[PDB]
């Protein structure tokens, strides 16, 4: 049978009523606070532990209660600083500009006054892995956990480092009043200009007069963040940067900050070999150009690697050209004959994501943002940029052409979109990517995707009569390579050297003894001409001056080859991995999704996993990507020498 | 989320029905007497303590019946003792004496019977609280639990000092054939005559007469009063009285013996303060009365407090008055002008309950009761005292003149009567205050609201135009602290110096020495003639030789304050507390009959917590009270010395 | 007032929901399996076991239906196994021989099958008491516990003892042919010859030729019979006798083994004094008949008592008659004078045991079972035996003849079936009685009843005028004194012996000579020639021999004598106890079937406090059953010594 709980008021009334009560009928007593079971011929007492007072709200929830609420106030008072950032960045005017200073002002001081109020709840407790990500997520003091003096003193120091850095100017011997930047000035001429005395003269005096500058400003910033990690519990700072990509609280998904460097450690010996073939084939082709400049068996000068710092080789590829006379893949023909337009690449991009299985795309966004310049009466920023204003409002500020870049940065703006739509279920705190590797990531498959052959010939980009040959497949892999694969062992390096330039491992009167040798050894990029301690050529990087973690570029690079294997076997497509096109396959959009609409709610380990299939960050796309260029490479580099020398210097 | 409880009657169809049993349903086995909770995926027994045995034709209903016998036998008994005792006090003859020895013996040996025939009834399998208590008041065997020749002597003892108390004469040295006795000439001559040698000798002789012929049999009384109540399982016959305050069994009023001891003295030490600067001025108006007699750091002698024992000093007021030149309050004068008698007394009274909220009081009474001596054809007691007969009878005694102070006295009569009959739905046991200071407080109270001069000017006896000034204020408030607040520190060392006498910490060669000791620092008395252990002096009042508690006049008079206090918030009174009223306030009669029907089946914690909201005792209404002669006496004294100084003795 | 229980997925939905959860409603969430009930401002949370993993399959269910099928199989195979032995018993022939062999064979294997499945259904999770009791007889595995060589050796040592008791023959010195055997060679000489020498060399041949012979095999037997009760968890083979008796986790009514030991030997110290008189009359007896073989004051000789072992003395009750020439009560003259014969006996009982109240039996019995010898043409066996055949099939083996020995053989016969089938409510293993002495008690009494002259004279086999004094009650009392109150002490002392034996406290080298030491002291009677330890005296006892325990006698014979007394208190007898018939008392009977269908389930100290109203036994009947004789024997005592002397013997 069936029986129900009991309760009077005095024990007096439970035993003159207790008679007639059945068995199995439990009586609870008000006043005794006690609970018994009707048994046979009694009623036996059930134990009952320590009064737990009633909880108006836990501490648990006090945290939930306060991070919603924060939640809330910060979607109106982010979409706010987020539109007057549109409106600084479509039209730079006086008032644009002070209203940075007062949207800036009103957030720091918001996420402060949370940051503070969130601080004395204990992530102990908390059991509830959204919760706690978000309280350590809005947690993070950062510069305010030193003191006012400390605090403002690096602040004060990192304007100075990106002011310098933006600012430096050289100035020819030839014409002292004559002085031009390192952007497009600089940049420019070390792209395209082959004149080794004078791409030698800008590499040697930018670094001197921003190097010599920056020197006491980064050595200072180094220690005031390397103490500012110490007082946030970090070993140094870049212990402070890998704490995004921290994993705690989920079994069989924790991911710790070590384990980051050993995975790039791993991943960067798998690609050496690829990469050694790649630079033993661009320094083969070098001399091709310039016999009496650079030996084969030492390293390549950093000037002469298409840019400064070696970040880029594609501005090499005119000289690295395997075939000159064989015609690059461009679709440029069919943007004139067709009247192509901006508007009509990001109609064409918003198609093909409802082709791959993914929804539609607001009209806000036409409606709000720009595609085109603005017109000339009003200075608009043209560089690709995306944005996530919040509560629904997805934008993207560039001046867009209609090139075949430019409709891969509207795929890639719209990658970054489709990102911001997706973890905008998540909480605000959580409505982010997991990492800083993962919003990129998926604008780089875009663009990837978009560039493939198949899918411009499937939207009439590409002429149906062109053909896929050899040697257009190898130069394709050859730019690729020196593109992507290429910035690999620079940011491999970079983000490396400035890991133990924090721990403290290198000594101050060393400094460029060690970066300019391990330049040397690990990667075989060697300096023109020699740099003392004076100089600071590793923060010469606009990353590493404006306070940018770089490890971004490396898992960015990581993830992008695993999505996009990932995507190219949920694709089922047939055929070489370059060649792979995701096009009119609704799995690779649906196994995307997957992923995006997580975020940062749950670990970067799982969002990994649900679509390579592993938290690992392997290098087996890449391989398998370069496969084809690999055996060219290696058929390349057969009887040239591999590798690098690390005594050879250009100077020596 | 709904469930409930289940049963089976053994374990072979519990686990063929357990998977179909859903979670969360308790269940109770009542072959195994097992209680389980379904739980996901499992069951977890449910911890079970000794079974308690159902109630059934056991001592509980046993008792309940010879609890019901009892009291209808009692209340024929009770009434006819009480009918016989209300005879002989309208008519003392010596047809009356008789009555009371039947009368007396019937009552003592009906309640020895009852008594033996509740002690083989255990409280232990009782749990109703109600008739726990009152079969514990049924066991209180009293002597009877030592040997019948200790409880014989015992008694005759206390006859013997009873007697003597009553009979004690001092002689005139030149005078021997003229006597006077205490009642009423020793206590006359220390009220009325001012004159230090005859109030003197009256204390000296009387002490050293009753203190040579008491000695002996006080210390036999003490120590057979520590005998049976060590066999009564009390450490002395002190915790034999604090067992009617102490509380078991009920939650959140439990009292110990013990307590009752702390919070007296802790309300004392708060006390002091006041009743310092009350001693400096009656010392400095000692000082005005017989400088050479009074030491201005000395205490005061004992024979010039106005009585007989130091206990009131009402008699002193006349010499302590703040300001002699204003006339007294009285009516008493308007009172014979309008043709009023004792009739009117307590038809005005009545007029008083009805207007507080109390109800009409029975008409029984009125043809059952006297209110004047009734001539000299039957003596007659004029001693105040109220009778609950029984049955709905009630009497009170009284010889009540048109005079001020029998007004009070009439007042406080009926505030016992009104008491009695409150709980009156009581049972007999029952029938009587949860402690010896709640009835004396309720008539205590409403007298005190009787004597306030807006209770005379509603009934007419003040005229309209009387005028209320600080002098008079301030006259009122000294005459009721010496009357009332006076006689507090002599209640606490009387009560503490018993205590102790019966735990027999304080030898007996000491009990004097102890007892001046205790005079000198706590009162602020001292003796005019030293005292050896030969004297008796506190067995010398009436209470010790007739073993009366002395700790109920103490908490009565912190039960009257907290009473009157509670009345003055419920109705709403602004002003003083001095001159608070109750009259045509039915609210104040209604709450505070909520407790007078409870009786002494409650906690008295109870009862005082639901009459203020103080559940212990509490002095804060005597500040209230007595505020501004408080401002005044320290005013006064600042010009005195406050305290006293045990050094100093009229004789010393 | 009522409530119910609530359930909550998750502890975060429990505690914001708390607030509206009333009293006396209980919390259950299944994430922590945890249970609350609502108490005054809070939740308690209930105390909860380990998790079971939802256990269906309990083994009390498995033994339930493993007892269940055992127990109808075992009933088809104990049936034929019993019709087999009946129709041996009925018909003694070679065919028959191995009817039983068969079936014998079959029955062993198939309940040390069933025991073995039993092994592993242990009683410690079993709850049921009936379900513990009946496994726990299933579970004995007797001599299997011990290896299979202990148990074979033991079994023909078993063997052997058994054949060497049945052919035990003594052989006259002069004629070495002419040998007697025990039953009924031996037996006839010595109880019908009264010369010394006669039985006095037929005592010591016996003893010779069977001491001596089974003494090493007796003391191997009870080394084996040590060996498995230690491995079966007892001392000694004598505690695995008594755990029988012992009765555990019946609160009120649990019995150890060794309080029985306690018990029998307090009420043997008890009647001491009532055999004293009997030994001290037979003893004077004794020198009337020889005068110059016993002495006054020494013990009685072991073959001068009518049994060999000094069990019984009824062979004594014709010389050791209180008065030789008053006839004796009997009326077979009278049954051959109306003609009755077998049939009309068992047909009389049937009408006398439902005059009694007691249900008629089925006609099954009447013509499955004979009541005289089937002639000479097949041999049958005419012991005294109750077939409890099963399936509701009951038999007696019995050659009744028309005779009051055989009258009464033939009430104690039906009253044993009628014990066996009152209880066949039980289960095949609950289907017996409670302890050993309790069938034959069943069947004692109420042919006793039967044998009452009232009874006699109720149906006409005694005629109405024959007379009752006092001499023929004293010469009855004493022949029952002689058979049931003389064998008392040679059955309590020989069990006492044996018990011991198998303890081993007593050694090898004196448990003959400790048992003629208890046989002077204790019994009473005194071997008449001296022997050495070769001798096996009581190995010579067929219970012994073939490994029966000895106690169920005595404990009988207090059972019966209880079961008597209640029978005569049920019935309102008035005057002498031996007297006493429970003819024409229907509620007699029903008070006995109150028992009677009891059966074994309940512990036999609680059959007995049924019975009478005693838990423990106790002798109370006897000395109402004998007082007349007592009182007879203290007056016949003037020459009869009290007691023994164990310094005389018949050869000392």
């Amino acid at each position: 049978g069936s029986s129900g709980v009991r309760l009077w008021a005095t024990r007096q009334a439970m035993l003159g009523q207790v008679h007639e009560v059945p068995e199995g009928w439990l009586i609870f007593v008000a006043e005794q606070e006690e609970l018994y079971v009707r048994v046979q011929n009694g009623f036996r007492k059930v134990q009952l532990e320590a009064r737990t007072p009633l909880p108006r709200s836990t501490i648990e929830e006090q945290a939930k209660t306060f991070l919603d609420k924060f939640n809330h106030e910060a979607e109106d008072l982010f979409y706010q600083s987020s539109l007057a950032s549109w409106n600084y960045n479509t039209n730079i005017t006086e008032e644009n500009v002070q209203n940075m200073n007062n949207a800036g002002d009103k957030w720091s001081a918001f996420l402060k006054e949370q940051s503070t109020l969130a601080q004395m709840y204990p992530l102990q407790e908390i059991q509830n892995l959204t919760v706690k990500l978000q309280l350590q997520a809005l947690q993070q003091n950062g510069s305010s956990v030193l003191s006012e003096d400390k605090s403002k003193r690096l602040n004060t120091i990192l304007n100075t480092m990106s002011t310098i850095y933006s600012t430096g100017k050289v100035c020819n011997p030839d014409n002292p009043q004559e002085c031009l930047l390192l952007e497009p000035g600089l940049n420019e001429i070390m792209a395209n200009s082959l004149d080794y005395n004078e791409r030698l003269w800008a590499w040697e005096s930018w670094r001197s007069e921003v190097g010599k500058q920056l020197r006491p400003l980064y050595e200072e910033y180094v220690v005031l963040k390397n103490e500012m990690a110490r007082a946030n519990h970090y070993e140094d700072y870049g212990d402070y940067w890998r704490g995004d990509y921290e994993v705690n609280g989920v079994d069989g998904y924790d991911y710790s900050r070590g384990q980051l460097i050993e995975d790039v450690e791993h991943t960067f010996e798998e690609i050496k070999p690829l990469y050694e073939h790649l630079h033993a084939y661009v320094r083969a082709k070098l001399m091709n150009a310039y016999p009496s400049y650079i030996s084969p068996i030492g390293c390549l000068p950093a000037h002469l690697l298409g840019d400064m710092w070696g970040r880029f080789w594609t501005n090499l590829y005119s000289l690295t050209v395997p075939f000159g006379q064989k015609p690059n893949i461009d679709v440029t023909d069919a943007m004139v004959d067709q009247a192509w337009d901006a508007q009509r690449i990001f109609k064409e991009a918003e198609k093909f994501f409802v082709s791959v299985g993914l929804p539609n795309m607001t009209q806000g966004f036409w409606e709000n943002s720009m595609l085109t310049d603005p017109g000339n009466v009003q200075k608009a920023v043209c560089h690709p940029t995306a944005w996530d204003l919040g509560k629904g409002d997805f934008r993207i500020l560039m001046c867009t052409k209609v090139t075949m870049d430019d409709f891969l940065t509207a795929h890639h703006e719209m990658g970054h979109i489709q990102y911001d739509m997706a973890y905008a279920a998540q909480p605000f705190l959580l409505r982010n990517g997991a990492n800083e590797g993962f919003h990129e990531a998926v604008g780089e498959i875009m663009s990837l995707s978009a560039a493939t052959p198949k899918h411009l010939k499937s939207i009439g980009l590409l002429s149906p009569d062109f053909q896929e040959d050899n040697e257009t497949e190898i130069n394709f892999l050859l730019k690729q390579a020196l593109t992507i694969v290429g910035t690999l062992p620079f940011t491999y390096m970079l983000e490396k050297w400035r890991w133990m330039v924090f721990k403290g491992e290198i000594p101050k009167d060393q400094w460029m003894k060690k970066w300019w040798e391990m330049k040397r050894e690990i990667v075989g990029v060697v300096e023109p001409v020699p740099h003392d301690e004076t100089y600071c050529d590793p923060a010469s990087l606009f990353h590493v001056s404006n306070d940018y973690s770089f490890i971004r570029y490396y898992t960015r690079t990581l993830y992008q080859f695993q999505f996009q294997e990932a995507l190219c076997q949920a694709a089922k497509h047939e055929g070489p991995l370059h060649k792979c096109d995701i096009s009119n396959s609704t799995e690779a959009g649906q196994k995307l999704f997957n992923m995006l609409r997580l975020g940062k709610s749950e670990p970067w380990t799982l969002a990994l996993e649900n679509v390579v299939g592993a938290k690992n960050m392997n290098v087996r796309p890449l391989l398998n990507y370069f496969e084809p260029l690999f055996t060219w490479l290696k058929d390349q580099n057969k009887n040239s020498f591999v590798g690098w020398s690390t005594d050879w210097s250009p100077y020596a």
